[PDB]
């Protein structure tokens, strides 16, 4: 359910999306990232039609990571209309994530 996005297609997939986009910045070495991965996948299902959910591997896409100030992972960015409207740093429980996301729908 969760599209993997890279430096190459970030602009098209995230910035030019027709709906808000939740972007999960992660890497294989990150323990907490692996913890939230299934949460993100399940949230993609719940928000089908309302929010697009994508993941970006920061090891493979350091440029996008640097451009958006991703100084630590996990970090979730919520984009709307091509701009960051929320930044969620560190692991957070499903309900806290939903309330933050809901606020922007
Ligand atoms: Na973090």
């Amino acid at each position: 359910s969760v599209i993997e996005v890279t430096d190459e297609n970030f602009e098209q997939e995230v910035l030019k999306s027709d709906k808000p986009v939740l972007v999960d910045f992660w890497a294989p070495w990150c323990g907490p990232c692996r913890m939230i991965a299934p949460i993100i996948e399940e949230l993609a299902k719940e928000y089908e039609g309302k929010v697009k959910v994508v993941k970006v591997n920061v090891d493979e896409n350091p440029n996008t990571a640097a451009q958006y100030g991703i100084r630590s992972i996990p970090t979730l960015l919520l984009f709307k209309n091509g701009q960051v409207v929320d930044r969620l740093v560190g692991a957070q429980p499903k309900e806290a994530l939903k309330e933050r996301i809901d606020k922007h729908l």
